[PDB]
């Protein structure tokens, strides 16, 4: 019964579809450094307490710019088991052709971003070519980096480095897995370090006339208890001292310059903006649906 | 291009399916006696500032309680103009056919909630009997009343009272037109009133397990200034104080118990749950999409 997970927002001569791989609800214990008495505060006030967990989308965007069409991040694919791994339903649903993809830019390389750019093996964007930062690929495919780690840490690294290297084997093997540098500009986009989250986490800014829209990676995973209080760290990030101070940045730039922003963890479509009437608390406005 | 304007929302065994009318742009002078100046900030606030003016969802409601297909109000059809009217063709997208609906409840009168029951003096709902207020039909089918407007209002009530005519013909016609009274319920749905916006303006509210839905109506006209300033009436309010005091009462409640809210005139798909943090203004907190 339920609507396709699209959604078609235009800034000027370019169109963006939001792109929906699923949901979570992951347990408001993964908040970080916060007493849970005022994680289940927030949550309450944004009437999200609910006991299955904290409700949490995961999403893709396709990006229209008229001569390409980009994608950026792909969803889980199957990397994460059967609820995700919507993205590719959900573009062919939307009108669009996996052939029609010529670029793929990855926030950073967790399975929830990566996996979706293949499926049993093989690729679905056959004309693709994906790009992630240096600094991430070289965290996630060293073989040393492994010893790097603490012990309690080794395992899930590991498991994710499989994950990785079969969703962009298909890729590489037809030498169309690139990584870039700061100061890349990748078909009209800017690369932004946004570390924190992985060692190589980057945003993507798309200038458009009267409107810059930020493609935010994993910076935030949640509209309630990040915006509220976004000194809040979450389990999830690799140096969460790290990946506050970059919410921090980015978020008063936000509120301040007012870029339109899409998110693979905000609510679906993950389209809006930041608003803070005094720079310590900030509040997600989303995008008013457009028919 | 864009997804279909329609949205289902589960509460429990029961299915709500928002249906998109269209969206209108109004003056930032429809809200009344508040500085330009401060709707503006606010609109600044939400990023909902835009040259053409306040985007206003129209929305409609089918409620499918198992045994029954409800709609609650049914968007303008052709009164209004053509970038309003998708209606039915949003419900017949969600997978419903007009026959199945066996109930139709309308907040109030006025074209952009019952002008969408029939098409050029033909019922959309053949199975179905339409139920408003006895208050409400008595206003405006009335032929004396228009003379106790004041004269500049008479010609739009002249106006309206011959699309509402129109609408309802066939369904009157069909012994398919009731009115109801204070106290009295249908197909289990509470009625509470609600006047002020219209002189028998009534939201409809469904208890299912573990949850309440208020199908509020026409008690508010934005989730930006009305939510912030929650004592600002708008022009198309008949009785502008009375609407004022009738949100102020309701939106207490939604506050304080929590009532889940379906609205024709909130972002669609208009559903949502009203928070306050100090009793005084009001934060609209739209619903999390769920696949
Ligand atoms: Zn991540
Ligand atoms: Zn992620
Ligand atoms: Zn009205
Ligand atoms: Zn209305």
């Amino acid at each position: 019964k339920q609507v396709a997970g699209y959604y078609q927002y235009q800034a000027g001569d370019v169109q963006i579809t939001a792109l929906l791989d699923g949901t979570n609800f992951m347990s408001p214990n993964l908040f970080k450094d916060i007493p849970q008495q005022q994680v289940h505060e927030i949550l309450k006030k944004y009437y999200a307490d609910q006991e299955k967990g904290v409700q949490t989308s995961i999403n893709a965007f396709l990006v229209n710019i008229g001569k390409s069409l980009i994608l950026i991040d792909s969803g889980a694919a199957s990397c994460f088991g059967s609820h995700l791994g919507s993205v590719l339903s959900n573009l062919k649903a939307s009108g669009y052709q996996p052939e029609q993809v010529d670029t793929i830019l990855l926030t950073h390389l967790h399975p929830d971003h990566v996996c979706g750019i293949s499926k049993d093996g093989v690729a679905n964007f056959p004309n693709a070519t994906v790009y992630v930062s240096n600094d991430e690929a070289s965290f996630w495919l060293d073989p040393k980096q492994a010893a790097k780690l603490p012990k309690e840490k080794q395992a899930n690294y590991l498991g994710t480095v499989e994950k990785i290297k079969q969703a962009i084997a298909p890729y590489q093997a037809k030498q169309r897995f690139k990584t870039y540098k700061l100061g890349d500009d990748i078909q009209g986009f800017k690369v932004i370090n946004t570390a924190g989250h992985t060692p190589g986490h980057f945003s993507y800014e798309l200038k458009t006339k009267g409107e810059s829209i930020v493609f935010i990676g994993d910076i935030v995973h949640s509209h309630t208890v990040q915006f509220d209080r976004p000194e809040t760290a979450i389990e999830y990030d690799i140096d969460p001292k790290k990946a506050v101070e970059t919410r921090l940045k980015q978020f008063a730039n936000f509120a301040k310059n007012g870029q339109t922003i899409a998110a693979p963890h905000l609510p679906f479509p993950g389209i809006g903006h930041t608003y803070s009437a005094d720079g310590k608390s900030y509040q997600w406005i989303p995008i008013h649906f457009k028919d």
